[PDB]
């Protein structure tokens, strides 16, 4: 229905606004673009599904997310990719892990404060009907 398409348009507006607030935070610069093959040719052999905040905005615009849950699976994949690729005790690895955990926790905290639980349940019920 037209009302259902208006629901999904509101979901996309919400997700673009959360993603922009993450992307401008200086702590999260390392997560704003895909990893360059030139800097890590090793990256794509270890990490089987790369993800970054630029790719997330492209996916919002392609209508890939019909619920906040499916958006948070990609935020969680940005974080888990960084924890798995950079697991060592040295300071460079510990700094990117701390920033990855902060990206995840910040996204969840904005959603907790600003998403209406009844809006998310409506998106889930439209998705399940298709
Ligand atoms: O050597 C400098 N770089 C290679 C990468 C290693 C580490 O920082 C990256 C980008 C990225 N993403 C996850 N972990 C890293 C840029
Ligand atoms: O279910 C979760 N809630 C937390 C709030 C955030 C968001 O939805 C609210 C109420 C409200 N008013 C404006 N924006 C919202 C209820």
């Amino acid at each position: 229905s037209m009302q259902e398409e208006d629901t999904f348009r509101e979901l996309r507006i919400f997700l673009r606004n959360v993603t922009h607030r993450l992307a401008i935070d200086k702590r999260f610069r390392v997560f704003t673009k895909p990893v360059d093959p030139d800097e890590v040719p090793d990256y794509r052999t270890v990490i089987k599904e790369p993800m970054d905040l630029s790719s997330v905005i492209s996916k919002i615009d392609l209508h890939k997310y019909l619920t906040v849950k499916d958006y948070l699976r990609d935020i969680d994949l940005i974080c888990s990719n960084a924890l798995e690729y950079n697991p060592d005790r040295d300071p460079g690895d510990r700094l990117i892990r701390h920033r990855a955990c902060a990206l995840r926790d910040t996204a969840y905290a904005i959603i907790k404060e600003e998403l209406d639980e009844d809006f998310e349940q409506l998106c889930e019920e439209i998705q399940e009907s298709r």
